């Protein structure tokens, strides 16, 4: 005889962070489309974070990213081909620099998605962080057109919001793409357009930067006769909409009563 | 003071079965190519396992599968659209019947991969089982050609054996495909051609079977103007080659000293 309705050994039950779940789902969505996930370093060179992406200093466009500038020596920032690069250190303001690193280290055609923690000097409120996550996308190859960028996002939406979802593209500006664009997806439930991220056809100058850096490293040009599209989307804003989180500050808050709430989710 | 090199609480450490790992890897390989995994029932109707696939009785081709015939009443075998079908019960001799079930329940274009336990009345030796696993593939859609079947397998190989791998196709016979084929992949390490599975362009009569069954269920024809390819490969033979298992009988042997050996693997 035993009271079988009696509690059992208190073995701990784990869980994954909301961002991990969201990032995972996103990565799966694109894996099904032939994209592979790779990461980049959080501490970057001004060259990779800005210059290589067609974003020079004193440029009005560089104001789109409030940079955290770093200092200190003894630190070894390593480049794409493992080599020891230089440049003013800073915390990457977006995952974009990674599409330059990847391109100098591989050859087209290819599909990549790169998730990552990004940093920006900004005031932390209920829907704004200085430390958040993005998910970049980059598909390069001969004959790649903007019709493909639009199809990718269409697929992203369907996968994220169902058959009654739909995408919308509006021209927007980014120094690393041309044509450039911002896209929104239709959220049937909340019944409204969510501005998800920006995108566009990789910029001529970005390809040139890649090949120039390649030469300097002894590699042969690989992006002379190919085109490609890239995109980037904020993760928290989407995780919040999706998991119904009211305050973006929770993610990095570390509160268990909060985190524990996502054990179930997948 | 504590002897920190002293054993800790003996919390149990789990593990996954070799077939699960192999099946998983296979499913991932194809997910990246846009395939989605679905399953079918182990107990089947002669109609789905044979007739629907262009394999009639007393046919010399039906001898390619030694069937386990079942008996007993009260059992409810459910069809594709959840309805209660009939026919002589048997243990499926391959996963193929599932490509008929899926097709009457959905519309093209699409990509599916269906893993599954199959049964065949055969003598169990070191490299032969009566109970094993297959992985079917079926890609239907307007304009689908044999050039695509060949590309899929090419991708399968690369993903399974590296850049120095290569595929080979030879004409072979199957009542449910035409052209029909058998394919082998080059295994650089062991340096030899491994005959992996059969494939081919879905047979006209299979599409007709699907649409006929659809009508009988009130659904409209969906496979009149589309073509498609399918393939099927034995899982154990591949898991063995891959994990270096000497005896196929181990998988269903249930021996822990055996299973425990795969905890690490992924
Ligand atoms: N990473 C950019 C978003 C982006 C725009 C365009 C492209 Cl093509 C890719 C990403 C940002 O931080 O605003
Ligand atoms: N399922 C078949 C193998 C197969 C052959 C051809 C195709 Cl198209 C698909 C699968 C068998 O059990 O032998």
């Amino acid at each position: 005889r035993v009271d079988v309705s009696l509690p059992g050994a208190s073995l701990f039950s784990g869980g994954l962070h909301p961002i991990t779940l969201m990032e995972r789902e996103l990565v799966e969505i694109f894996r099904a489309l032939g994209y592979q996930a790779v990461e980049g370093p959080e501490v970057e060179s001004e060259f990779f974070n800005f210059d290589a992406l067609n974003i020079p200093e004193h440029h009005p466009a560089r104001d789109m990213w409030d940079t955290f500038w770093l200092t200190g020596e003894g630190f070894r920032l390593e480049g794409p081909l493992g080599e020891e690069v230089e440049g003013r250190l800073l915390l990457r303001t977006h995952t974009s620099p990674m599409q330059v690193r990847y391109m100098v280290a591989h050859t087209p055609p290819f599909r990549i998605v790169v998730p990552g923690r990004v940093f920006r000097f900004e005031q932390t409120d209920a829907t704004h962080e200085a430390v958040f996550h993005q998910l970049e996308g980059l598909v390069v190859g001969e004959g790649i057109a903007m019709a493909h960028l639009k199809g990718a996002i269409y697929e992203l939406a369907q996968a994220l919001f169902g058959p009654d979802s739909k995408v919308r593209f509006q021209p927007v500006y980014f120094p690393f793409v041309e044509p450039g664009a911002q896209f929104a997806v239709w959220w049937p439930e909340g019944g409204k357009w969510l501005e998800l991220g920006g995108a566009g056809m990789v910029h001529p100058k970005v390809f040139q930067a890649v090949d120039a850096y390649r030469e300097r490293l002894g590699l042969p040009p690989a992006y002379r006769g190919v085109t490609g599209f890239a995109f980037g989307l904020g993760v928290e804003r989407l995780a919040m909409l999706r998991y119904g989180i009211p305050d973006i500050r929770y993610f990095f808050g570390g509160r268990l009563k909060f985190l524990e709430q996502f054990k179930g989710v997948l």
